[PDB]
């Protein structure tokens, strides 16, 4: 008796090589409720069985085959809980296979299928998309990671690129992927589980530093025809120590969202189209890019990833875009994860070290070590333990020791969790100002090495503390930071985009900024003696907070407290 | 110390430290051993207090003294002391992390503070999460230290911060002291007491056999082979 | 003249991927004349069948006991002719066994005259290996899905060595999500083996083979470490400690909580006698001439299967069927820190 | 004092200098010039004697007054040392003899070359 349907247009997207497209779905009931709604569904053949909720990462609606998306009727066509009629524009993207859409009764709790739509797909749902760029092994190799619907028996995968208007080459992709079986738990190895294509990396290597180069994707499929990507570009790192204005963003816990304003499970990033446009809008000032952890919070809803990929493609595809992981990408319980949360959805940490190269030794451990001209940046787990006598540890201690800070001299260590200090209330609740264990086995590096600045995410908020050593503050400036400073600046930047976390009603005595809301921070090394950190807001892209470091050589080399090698009295 | 630095301290008072500059020891009343830390010197891994410590705790044959004591000053365990908290702690910094390794090895029943002038009882714990959730009648396996601040003896009163954490289970902002009565090899007591009448306001009580020290918990399991 | 080989996948890649692994082949002139140390009369048989399957190889290991020339050096070209028609084509991965290295008072562990006189020398010049110190032997190699990690048996690898260094880390390296199949690879006999000559001695092993070892297999999961040395094939269960972790003896399933230790060191040369003892552990024994084969049909899903040299046939076998989850399962001394917070 | 006195071109690239490298087949070019990386891109150009030759790119770091820890060098003694730039010639042949310059494109679009 509600006699439904509901229809899409047009049926093939992305002519042209778009990998983008407005559908418009139309839709009726003639028994109309104001909790009726529609999914997207990728593949289009999809299960409406209802697969009852396993574990509090198992969320509504319990379909069998998750939606990527949804919308209720009534989203832009208001009168709908009146008329039975109603209209969506929404915004695909192309991440292979081909789509459906359903109209269903009965809120996301207890929905009943009434209508199904007919089938709409891009012209090439196999297409090479999302290129994300990271730093290789050493100064001088750049990865294009990128996903397409080709295994390696469908066609030869590869990147063809070189210097802006000069000679072109190509160079082989290695080819990964993941299966449902490969997923720990569920929703990831049940109802969230999506086919991720193959995720190809190349290694352009070879680099001239500061050179400006472009990249295309390619496929040659055994039957001779090449299907090729529009073209890319990107502009080569600097030399390690080389005197150059060099700007780095740094953010954690950005997630995703719909820029159609349509629902998806794991929809708890309002912040996250901010912080994405303010990143794009000064691009042109920005050389490089750190997501510290948290990174989509598909938290085993696995389509997301693709989404996710799509999100940061404007940022990523043309400047390197380097992840950590968190609690949301590895967390699991019984799969060796220090903590035993269930925050990753079942994913245990594959989709995220499959999706994104960094120049890890063993990806699966996901710290590493990486530089971008006066800087070094030394990359932790915090989803492994890291305290004295782990692998952990000593890979941190090693990179902390091989920087030579006169022509490096901004060392910078960047965690998800915190575990250096935060006045995060669910902290101070348990009765800490970071991870239980965070900082004291770390500090002892920290400081040893100067590390300079100590950046986390986790905590959606900013704050900013002294320079700081054993819970007390070194040095009592609040912006202008001259000579040594005899500490660490921790600073929580865990603001980019999944929903805030209030602070504790406790003023600590280091904590000298602090920001209930979305942004993010850039560092801008102008030369060897001078830094800048800003903090941003993500609603406006304007400075909040900010300090500077004043500084030589011979202030690194100083000593400081628990930061003084060892002599001889001899001559 | 005002100039002390010591001197009257380990002069006028003798305990059987192997060093009475060092004032760290063990002792042992019947039931009970007792393991004394002095937190004015390094206590952390690697320290030769450190290795005192690990040495005392591993020494007790716990069927015979199955209550296991460590006591300090300063507080190296958990305190929701404003002083603390206003430093960004809910402890001296650095005080539990390398130690509750071996509070939590050894299966230490009870650790108690000074220095905080107040009384504060955490639940059993480890790593900052309760791992038993009675409020007083504890029995079998705890499967983790509880932690007690009994520095309300005399000095001035020190006001606690204005959080309630997960683990706190009891505070007086009063001056008093506490006594633990063992009263065979399978029930001991604590009881808190006021100062100002000598009535008991707080109390719980532990009971469990020697099984429930040998069985494992977290980070307190020995090796096995797998060898019959 | 041309030759031609295929590059190996993609550390990680999703592939069928085979692998062909034995001790102890030797050489024997297939004119029929003699020569020095001619007692490997498998050898040709094993070199043939390995040329008829080729197609279906794509790398092999001989786990060391290699030519046998113990110091009659010409035997070393010999021995590179016979295996060209493999070695030409796929990589020939090589370990150093005694008869490579052992020399008394040279600095090998083993001070036995099993060399003639060669401590090394040829066997470390003729073959590469990409070992940090070739000298030393031991290194860390993948194939798709595969990651191997070789050990010498002629120098210690107890802990507290540079040896046993290299091996943790290698164990620890690998990303077992891309490279699920964990291999360790050794000439002399550091797990299990029924040998007659072991069982003499007191001992079903080396002495102190796996004492130190095993807490680096249990804690890194090595799925299945292999030996020469004892010529003949012998296969155990999941073991640790002297003591089956899993009681099949065909369709491993999940986490096993032990390593497979399998002997294949029938390559060639003179048969080895078992010891008339069978013990809890010892699923499979075979004295004859074999090799193995191991196929990675995916990420989940391995094969292996022990041939005999004589006819290229299957005689044992065993699958292992599982996903990443069971690898990252805790098993006893497999149990990784924790934390109680969140 | 005297009249000034000057090279025709102060900046040009001088005293070449070869170190090993990181692996047995590679060696390195270190040199000096007065064209910081916003003057002019620095590369060599080499390849085996009378062969074919390529460029490689260098990486150019330099110091200043204030690098310096003490005096004389951070005070009297201080020269402004211009730049100094590294290639990395890699993929050699062993015993095989190699020839090399050193070049500095200008943005102007003029090569300088020693
Ligand atoms: C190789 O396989 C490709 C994938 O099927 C072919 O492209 C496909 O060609 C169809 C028309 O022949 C067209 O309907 C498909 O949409 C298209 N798919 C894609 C991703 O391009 C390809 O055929 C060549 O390209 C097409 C578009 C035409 O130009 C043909 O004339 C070409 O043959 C196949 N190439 C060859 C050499 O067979
Ligand atoms: C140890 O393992 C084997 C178990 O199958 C035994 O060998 C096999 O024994 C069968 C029945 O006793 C017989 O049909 C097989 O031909 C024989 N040999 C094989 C499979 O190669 C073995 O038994 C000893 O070995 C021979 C000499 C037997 O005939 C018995 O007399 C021996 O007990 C087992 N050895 C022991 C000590 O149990
Ligand atoms: C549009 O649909 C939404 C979603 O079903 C309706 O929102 C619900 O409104 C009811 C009554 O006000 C509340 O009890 C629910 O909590 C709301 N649910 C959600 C998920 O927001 C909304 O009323 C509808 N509006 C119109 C004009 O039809
Ligand atoms: C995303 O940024 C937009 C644009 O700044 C924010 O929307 C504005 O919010 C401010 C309050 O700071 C209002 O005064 C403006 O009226 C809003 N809109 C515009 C278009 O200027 C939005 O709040 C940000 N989203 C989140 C979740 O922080
Ligand atoms: C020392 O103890 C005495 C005796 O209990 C306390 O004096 C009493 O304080 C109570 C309040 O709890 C009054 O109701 C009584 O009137 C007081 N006196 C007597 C003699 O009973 C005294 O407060 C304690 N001193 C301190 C500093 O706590
Ligand atoms: C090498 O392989 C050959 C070929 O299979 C083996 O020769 C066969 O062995 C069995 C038993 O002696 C006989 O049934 C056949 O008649 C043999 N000869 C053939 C088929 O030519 C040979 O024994 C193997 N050599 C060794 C040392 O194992
Ligand atoms: C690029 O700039 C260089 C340096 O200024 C030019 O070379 C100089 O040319 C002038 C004549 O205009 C001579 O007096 C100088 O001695 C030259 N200097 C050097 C170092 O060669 C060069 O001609 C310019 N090129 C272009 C295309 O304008
Ligand atoms: C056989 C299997 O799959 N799992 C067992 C598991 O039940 C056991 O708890 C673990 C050791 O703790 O060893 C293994
Ligand atoms: C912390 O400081 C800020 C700024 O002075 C203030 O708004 C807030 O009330 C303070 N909180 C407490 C508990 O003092
Ligand atoms: C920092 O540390 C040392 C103590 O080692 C102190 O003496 C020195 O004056 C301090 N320097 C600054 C710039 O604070
Ligand atoms: C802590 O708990 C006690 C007892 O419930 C109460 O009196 C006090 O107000 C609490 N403080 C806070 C900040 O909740
Ligand atoms: C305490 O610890 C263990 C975990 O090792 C748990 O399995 C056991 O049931 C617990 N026992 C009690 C009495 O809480
Ligand atoms: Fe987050
Ligand atoms: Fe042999
Ligand atoms: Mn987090
Ligand atoms: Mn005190
Ligand atoms: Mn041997």
């Amino acid at each position: 008796d509600e006699h439904a349907y509901i229809k899409a247009t047009p049926n093939v997207l992305g002519f042209e090589g778009h990998y983008t497209e407005w559908v418009t779905l139309q839709y009726s009931n003639n028994k109309p409720s104001i909790d009726d709604w529609i999914g997207v569904f990728s593949p289009a053949n999809f299960s409406a069985s209802t697969c009852p909720g396993e574990n509090k990462m198992t969320n509504p609606p319990f379909l069998c085959s998750a939606p990527i998306k949804f919308q209720y009727a009534n989203f832009s066509s208001h009168s709908y809980k009146d008329t039975g009629k109603g209209s969506l524009k929404l915004q695909l993207i192309n991440q292979r296979s081909d789509f459906s859409f359903a109209l269903f009764t009965g809120g996301l709790t207890n929905p009943k299928l009434i209508a199904v739509s007919n089938k709409v797909s891009f012209v090439n749902p196999n297409a090479p998309v999302y290129p994300r760029l990271a730093q290789g092994k050493t100064w001088d190799e750049i990865t294009v990671t990128w996903t397409s619907g080709y295994d390696i028996n469908d066609a030869e995968p590869f990147v063809e690129w070189g210097p802006k208007e000069g000679n072109l080459v190509k160079t082989p992709a290695g080819t990964l992927t993941f299966d449902r079986n490969t997923m720990c738990g569920a929703p990831a190895r049940t109802v969230g589980w999506r086919d991720p294509g193959y995720i190809h990396t190349s290694f352009l290597k070879e680099l001239w530093p500061n050179r400006e180069y472009t990249y295309k994707l390619g496929h040659r499929l055994f039957n001779g025809t090449t299907i090729w990507s529009k073209e890319y570009h990107f502009k080569a790192s600097p030399y390690p120590g080389q005197s150059s204005v060099q700007r780095v963003v740094i953010f954690g816990d950005m997630g995703k969202a719909e820029a159609d304003g349509s629902n998806e499970y794991n929809n708890f990033q309002p912040g996250s189209l901010n912080t994405t446009k303010q990143i794009i809008q000064d691009l042109e000032d920005i050389d490089i890019v750190f997501h510290i952890g948290d990174l989509c919070y598909a938290n085993g809803y696995i389509s997301q990833w693709d989404q996710f990929t799509a999100q940061i493609e404007p940022i990523a595809s043309t400047v390197p875009y380097m992840t950590a992981s968190g609690n949301h990408e590895r967390d699991w319980p019984g799969t060796g994860s220090f903590y035993g949360n269930l925050d990753s959805g079942g994913e245990c940490g594959v989709p995220a070290q499959t999706m994104f190269f960094v120049p890890a030794e063993n990806r699966e451990k996901f710290w590493y070590s990486t530089d971008y001209g006066m800087f070094r940046f030394c990359i932790a787990h915090t989803e492994l333990d890291w305290r004295k006598g782990t692998e952990q540890y000593e890979f941190i201690e090693k990179c902390l020791a091989s920087v030579d800070r006169q022509k490096q001299p901004w060392l910078i260590f960047l965690a998800h969790r915190v575990l250096g200090y935060s006045s995060a209330g669910f902290y101070v609740q348990e009765g800490s100002f970071e991870e239980p264990m965070g900082r004291e086995d770390l500090q002892h590096l920290w400081q040893k090495y100067k590390v300079d600045i100590a950046m986390y995410g986790h905590v959606h908020n900013y704050e900013r503390t002294c320079p700081i050593y054993q819970n007390v503050c070194t040095n009592k400036e609040k912006h202008n930071y001259k000579g040594n400073l005899n500490g660490t600046i921790h600073v929580v930047v865990g603001g980019g985009g999944a929903s805030l976390a209030e602070f504790a009603p406790i003023n600590t005595t280091w904590s000298i900024f602090k920001d209930h809301d979305f942004g993010f921070v850039k560092l801008t090394a102008f030369d060897h003696s001078n830094l800048l950190l800003e903090y941003r807001k993500s609603s406006d892209g304007q400075v909040y907070d900010s300090f500077t470091i004043s500084r030589d050589y011979r202030d690194i080399l100083a000593c400081s407290v628990d930061s003084c090698p060892t002599t001889t009295l001899a001559s």
